[PDB]
């Protein structure tokens, strides 16, 4: 049986504040700029539509040097940091971005038509953009976040997959890495392996995987380390209703309609797809720049940062403004020429993480050691190399950032005022 | 260590009211009107999209002439004014402005297209306007406000910048001056140094810098003098989705799409940009014409106006109505002729600041003098020339506006009723 | 020094109810219908966009005939009516009007253009309508309401105003009269003297003055008689973005853009103007048909109706429905002919004012008489001709409408129930 | 003087529940289907835009057969039913209808025009539909509901009405009958007698009278029998802005504009009219399927059902979905032919009324008999033919529906739970 950490984790009266200075990220909104011949990334892809997964490193409270150490017995017990307060500061002005594709697979406008559309020739793709669905979310836990998305499932050993055959789906659980993309209105799927077309969605998600937090799975998690607190806010509506060019993969059963004739003799593509639109963004609806007091967790792990680690996942599309900056090739002619100017796109993100940590102690009794050993043997081994080297996240080092004077920091003042004593 | 002003600043029982008569500002909404041959400003640029930074001058409480002076010892202590109540009155009717550019860099409409767009020739710019993002904000402190914006960073001494190369970005902290522009939906950046084009955004921000309050930095500030109170309200949504004319600064990696042919042989500009729109404006959402009671500050400076100064920054786009007024060149002909009427544009802004100040005393002990000295030496030096002469703000002199009869003023009545005694 | 009326005005226990039967107003929405050769008004202009200023006449409590007169001494004191409850009843169904101009100065649509617009010829005016900004407001006091609007200021004696020169602006305070127009989305200004064009705005405000309540000034008012209670609710958003035909009054500084060529050689009018739109109207947002209890006024005059007068200003555009009614010239032919039907427009407004008044007494001591004398000498003179004959308002006589049985009226029941005893 | 019923009506402890089984109404949304040669109605007009006035018949408590009759003296007193709880159940899914006219008087689109419209020829009417304004309302009382609407007033005996002259208006109070139409966005008027055109509004109100509850009058009513409880919810916004074809009934005063020339020589119709639109319909905004506890009435009649009658007026346009059903003339050909299918329209309405009644007793003293006699002589006469035979309403008989076991019904359980004892 699993038990609340409140059972075996003792709470001291010591609190420390810790915060990143001010994280900054600048890059191209849709794709990374690199040397054609090369593969080294010159400019990275930085979009408001990517997940930001911060791997927070905390100083080992056992190796740490406290002014007083009488508060615990280093022989019978050990120390762990407990996250009690978080403030995800965001810094750019609110605004909405926009993504498209020069060759988006969009046949005709099916929202309203005055006459039957012509006939699909070869490549009827259009240059089209859209404002993605709005999403604000924040996940906190001592284990990285887990997402779900639809990918291409493995086929059954029978009927040989005829070329062009529809690929099988499979919900795939994955670890959400820093830089991954969020569902933008086309659901959470792997567009690379499910869309040979390469033109069904805008460039920025076009050959990526849009993942959705698997909240269900994470909360079911027995120990609940992956996430002990979260805030989600997503909204979306249909801006336009389109058709997909291409060829019928699956025909419309004729028992569903009466054959036409002349123009209506041939059925138009009924492979419709809508254009998303996350409406207006607003201050009143902000999730960030507000402190989160992680006092009572719904999981058994009540904010204990086992391994002196801490994960903070964030997605904020309420500051997705992309800025176009163009340089002139010549500063002479007083006559505009498109060609005299090179147009570019850049997007900036501004973060500022702040935390309030509470020192905790664990008396290593038999039972406790058995439990903690079962739960996560590494805990004890590390007490008296990176297991997630495969994954990549925004590394954040706070080992030199802890301060006992909450007083001197904004999140600190807030915490004191909130907790009174 | 920094400490709350409540530690060393003593609160008396004397309160004074002070207020501007009624500030008025009239000018052209997009640019200043001046003599061509000259440079003297004939008509200033006045827009609802500019920051209004008021530099409030208060009479030195030490030089002031109070009816009674027994309440303190002018030998052991000194006097400082503490802001306890503010009312930013606004006076025009609610309404929304509008800004454009006769030659805005807008290729084609990418929100929905029935056929692949033509081909960029020379100068495809269009005369286009838009309703900027709505913004309401008020910053109060004893130091001028600080903003952030993206500008052209200094290049790394290596690869010689090829003409037309994309310029490097750099978040630049600046002092927000009266007259500066607010992000309008294109983010906070220096369009002059980041867009040689001179046609990416409407005239009014076209060659300006749109700055955004750096709330994070200001609140991090140790003493918290720059701002001890603020209200922010911003909203925005995507009205239109466009394309940028010009030449590819950075090409779309071909692993992101399948080459076209014929018309779709040549990739259309995927340098999209959206048109902002701050929706409807409403009374229920007003931030002004309401009193603010600065009783408990989140910073250590609890509204103490060191230097007998006080800063009030405001941005209100909920009264951005521009009025067109045209005069006839001739009052004869009874037949309209566009030729016979000169069309103009003017915008008016109406303010009315009101404050409630509480007298305070500081016993100049050793420790206190050491602290205040470290904090801001000028404090003591001034006690028993302008350090921000470089910057410009709406100067407001209140030295002859203090009154002990709160009773006689609207903000004063509100204050008494609110504070009971 | 001014003082609250609670100081010198005594409150009796007598309460009276008074109310208009049901005021009704019918006329043409845009302009008055009169005899061409004549000037007598045949049908008046009645629009939901006009101010309704009611001049309420009360019976002199001193001349009044009460059943009992022991409650006061007619030698040492005098009587005044105090307004304690008001109910502005409105009666038509909720709905939105619409106003336009057959020759509105609207060059091209600047919200989105696919090619550079043609060239302004002679008279490019269009027949255009719009739905004005929604406004609901109610002002109550014992003095008429005061508004503000921009008008043509007086010129400085220097540079002879060249014909067509932009006229100078000046905020002008005025008395708000019954029938005046409310800002409709083009701000509060005098379109007659500021727009020679006569085609900048719809007919109904085209040659009128749109005034806005000068809430700041009225509340600053020392005695606060002009308004001791108010409710305001206004909202508006940009429906369309247009261009103004006519000739450049002020040219666009060339440092703001790069000269064009060919079609873009000539700059298009950058004299943009938006089309307003007061969104949806709703019950939940109604201000009227609700009682207002004027118990504690923010001004010094706590609802005392000096002069036995009372002003109730209202503006309600949530019932601005205009109804078109056409009569057939012939009732024969069974074939429609536009020539056979004369189309017209009419708008109806329905009001019903109800009040609860509390009798008050003033012992005429020396000090009291000095005060009241300074405040408004007429008070005393009238105690033991019309000073606003110049202005016009909906005259309402209630001298025969007072009743001591609040019980018998809806506002009266409400009042009793509210005030318990 | 009038007095609350609480004065002379005694409340017993007996409560009964009563309810309609499930009322159902099906018909054509715009007009009744009848035999051409005949006049008998084959299919009635059933629309979500009609008023539903239910005439509820209750069993005479005096003739009723109670198990116990000791609770009162049949010699000195009489019995009356008092309505204490109502639940207007609605049953179809939420949805919005739509109404139009094949020949609607709509000249041109005046919301935005690129060139001056052509010229009105003969009959420029268009086939146009719209979504009416949303309205939810419920009126309850013991007298039928009263409405107001504008109709053709009687002319003054002077200037002989020239044919085509604009007809005079007059607010007309009427009894609201079951089947009457609700203002749909064109206000409350008699379109038959005020629009010879017969094409100004959609078919469904085209030759009807749209009435609006005269809330003001009904509440002013001395005894307050017509309505002792009500709920109203209405919203509407302008979807389109149009022009009216026809001929100028009243010309535009030339002092309001500058004569045009060429195309603008002739003024276009400035008889604008907007197209309504009651926005989205929502559950959260439902008024029905909720119980109403009529405990304290604002009128003097506190829910007493004199005459053992009860009126429940309802208007619900949140379930106005019309369903088109077409039958094939031939089930052969496998090729669509518009001529092979007959298209129709039908609309269904589903109600379910539920009430909780409280038995009351009245000791017939002198005074009481004088009062009741004055109030409504029929009361006494009926105690120990139909006066509204001329009007119509959905007759509802509940004489056999009363049950003492509230327990056994949903409204009953709710009532008990709400009233505790």
């Amino acid at each position: 049986a699993v038990v609340s950490t409140d059972e075996y984790v003792a709470r001291t009266n010591i609190y420390y504040h810790a915060g990143t200075s001010r994280l900054l990220a600048v890059g191209h909104p849709y794709f990374p700029i690199k040397k054609p011949n090369n593969n080294k990334i010159l400019v990275p892809k930085v979009s408001g539509l990517q997940y930001r997964v911060f791997r927070i490193h905390l100083p080992d409270p056992n190796k740490f040097g406290f002014p007083d150490t009488s508060f615990y017995n280093p022989d019978t017990q050990r120390l762990v940091w407990a996250c009690v307060g978080v403030e995800v500061g965001r810094g750019q002005p609110l605004g909405v971005g926009i993504s498209g594709h020069p060759l988006l697979n969009k046949l005709d406008d099916t929202e309203n038509a005055s006459a039957y559309a012509a006939n699909a020739g070869v490549d009827n793709r259009e240059c089209i953009s859209m404002d993605y669905k709005q999403t604000q979310l924040c996940l906190i836990g001592c284990k990285p976040p887990i997402g779900e998305h639809w990918g291409k499932g493995s086929p059954c050993t029978q009927v040989a997959v005829q070329p062009g055959d529809c690929p099988p789906l499979e919900l795939i659980n994955t670890v959400i890495q820093d830089g991954d993309m969020v569902d933008t209105g086309f659901g959470a799927m792997d567009f690379t392996t499910l869309q040979a077309n390469k033109s069904e969605v805008p460039l920025d998600i076009c050959t990526s995987i849009c993942k959705y937090p698997d909240y269900i799975k994470m909360v079911s998690e027995p120990y609940g380390d992956s996430l002990f607190f979260y805030l989600r806010r997503e909204q979306m509506f249909v801006r336009h209703l389109f058709n997909r060019a291409g060829t019928v993969g699956e025909n419309v059963p004729d028992d569903l309609y009466i054959k036409g004739s002349g123009s209506t003799a041939n059925l138009a593509s009924s492979n419709y797809f809508p254009t998303p639109s996350g409406s207006m963004v607003t201050s009143d609806a902000q999730i960030f720049n507000k402190p989160y007091w992680l006092q009572r967790a719904q999981g058994h792990n009540n904010g204990i940062c086992w391994g002196n680690q801490l994960f903070v996942t964030v997605v904020d599309t309420t500051r997705s403004t992309n800025m176009s900056l163009c340089a002139a090739i010549s500063t002479s002619e007083t006559t505009y020429k498109n060609t005299n100017f090179k147009e570019y796109l850049r997007h900036g993100e501004e973060y500022d993480l702040q935390f309030i940590f509470q020192l905790c102690k664990i008396t290593l009794t038999a039972d406790v050691m058995t439990y903690i050993h079962s739960m996560n043997s590494t805990i004890l081994e590390d007490w008296n190399e990176d297991p997630l080297k495969k994954y990549t996240f925004w590394e954040v080092n706070l080992k030199e950032k802890f301060s006992a004077d909450l007083d001197q920091f904004p999140l600190g003042r807030k915490f004191l005022l909130q907790l009174g004593l």
